[PDB]
């Protein structure tokens, strides 16, 4: 049976899980919901068989999941990409939590009203952050070496969002600015980004500042 | 040698990790900073050997980690308590994300300003969230059934800090209210709480409204 991921019609926390699936050339079908359809959601929210009703959600035969990460860490984990050995396993978890610090650092205020004023406070911490990746991919093709892991999209995402809040901000980081290319290079992702699927704007909710 | 886990002198994201440890009777020694000691932190912040400098951190021979989860998922992992199978691995990653949804619902508000302007707006959809557990802890002893996993503790604290703001809250949720006891009903855990190692408060931090 074909798996069923589900989430609004934005990028939010699903965007990365899309590419992880896109890059694995996996077959799956999307179940979206648009800015008003909040009803049909509040409708099936408890009709699907999810222990913890929430969006996004993933359903194949075996499981019925809800919790963005537990859903990518599954798809990935299915195809041994998680690392078979504590250290290496914690090593992605460390690359996970980080990419979501740069990723949540927008989401927070992205809603928290008066954006302009706050953005800055944040944008001046983004460097101690973005930095660490410039000096990671400094002698590594992708975050975790030779092969593509799953954080290697979570970040590609974080970036893909920031060049929208201050397009320059990457520059001092060639490795990163280049990074974003090496990814969009991966044929499978190409197929996608120039597809009819690909959901362009928005990055947050149809509310967000 | 003896492992080092470091954080500020509060509970924040470490509290859980400490119990996971405490529960496993594991040996480890603390390294905590106070509300003023920010310097000494900003000091060794890059002298340790951490690929991604941040608080808290965990160091023990093989790995030097940052990222709160990556840490706990490591201690745990290192004892098999993470489930050796995809489904049962994502199951715990489902619980994880959801216990954090309660804690991350009291820390972008408590960092906002006068919390009284961003309190209940979430204390709104806190129920469905709490509820979902009331219902998971229906037939099961621990969030995962027969044996203690790591999201348990997580929860245990999530809840612990929740009583704080407005005691009553856990009422229509006796399975829960009951739960907490079942936890601090574990010998080992009981051995901490009463002791001179458990940090009283602030459970949150020193910038709590
Ligand atoms: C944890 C705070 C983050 C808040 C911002 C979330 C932005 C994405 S839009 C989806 C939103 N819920 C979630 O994303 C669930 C959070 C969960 N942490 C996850 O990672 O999946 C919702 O309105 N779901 C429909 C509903 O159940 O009301």
């Amino acid at each position: 049976m074909s798996p069923i991921l589900g989430f609004w019609k934005i990028k939010g926390l699903v965007q990365p899980t899309r590419l992880l699936l896109e890059y694995l050339e996996e077959k799956y079908e999307e179940h979206l919901y648009e800015r008003d359809e909040g009803d049909k959601w509040r409708n099936k929210k408890f009709e699907l068989g999810l222990e913890f009703p929430n969006l996004p959600y993933y359903i194949d035969g075996d499981v019925k999941l809800t919790q963005s990460m537990a859903i990518i860490r599954y798809i990935a984990d299915k195809h041994n990409m998680l690392g078979g050995c504590p250290k290496e396993r914690a090593e992605i978890s460390m690359l996970e939590g980080a990419v979501l610090d740069i990723r949540y650092g927008v989401s927070r205020i992205a809603y928290s009203k008066d954006f302009e004023t706050l953005k800055v406070d944040f944008l001046s911490k983004l460097p101690e952050m973005l930095k660490m990746f410039e000096d990671r991919l400094c002698h590594k093709t992708y975050l975790n070496g030779d092969h593509v892991t799953h954080p290697d999209f979570m970040l590609y995402d974080a970036l893909d969002v920031v060049l929208y809040m201050d397009p320059m901000c990457l520059d001092a980081f060639p490795k990163l600015v280049c990074f974003k290319k090496r990814i969009e290079a991966i044929p499978q992702i190409d197929k996608y980004l120039k597809s009819s699927k690909y959901i362009a704007w928005p990055l947050q909710g149809w509310q967000a500042t």
